[PDB]
């Protein structure tokens, strides 16, 4: 299995696309090449939309990567109403098949944030390989 | 940087050796090739070591790393005597920079356990 763990920065919260390093790119999306396409999900919504690899200037995802996260934070707003995506809450993506993925927001709440947090470190990208 | 969580399995006791698969080799060894060796400390004892990467025969991590964990089992015993690597102990390698990496042994008992064996599975 292999997941990427990024922390929301204001360029995320910001920008319509997330930039990805390099190695991200070769490591994680199979070195894909510009402006193409993998299959995202998010966790909580299962909703599902197609997410782009754009390779101008640097790597970035776009197309629908915006709109799963923006699914993923109406389910946590049923339970945690005023919650907003915010700096320092987590991504976690999760490598499914090739060209095929989950996206899922880890909170600060989240019982898994200070171990996620701590792995990351100082860095804002993280791959975490295991099997 | 990049991590890397195996879990001690009855594989890795058996056969004395953690073995090294396709992927791993190539995503977070950098595609390392046979005898190519890496810097590898243990975070609690701050023990350093060169690690091989043997690919002739049975694709496996070789050099110092039998050294290096049991350096870390050596500082976990200080307050633990009776410990000895077991089977769901999670080894949790850490890349550092290029060919350079740490490795910290992970217990059941650690708090960092349970969400890292939820990764894994």
């Amino acid at each position: 299995m292999k997941v990427y763990l990024r922390k929301i920065d204001n360029q995320i919260l910001h920008n319509k696309r997330i930039s990805i390093k390099k190695g991200i790119l070769e490591h994680f999306f199979d070195k894909a090449n510009n402006q193409d396409e993998v299959d995202m999900s998010g966790i909580l919504s299962n909703y599902n939309d197609k997410v782009s690899i754009l390779l101008a200037t640097d790597p970035r995802l776009g197309g629908g990567i915006k709109r799963i996260i923006s699914a993923e934070v109406d389910k946590i707003k049923e339970n945690r109403l005023d919650y907003e995506l915010k700096i320092d809450d987590i991504l976690l993506f999760t490598y499914i098949s090739y060209k095929k993925y989950t996206l899922e927001i880890i909170l600060l709440a989240d019982t898994r944030y200070n171990v996620l947090n701590g792995l990351i470190n100082n860095s804002k990208h993280l791959l975490v390989f295991s099997e």
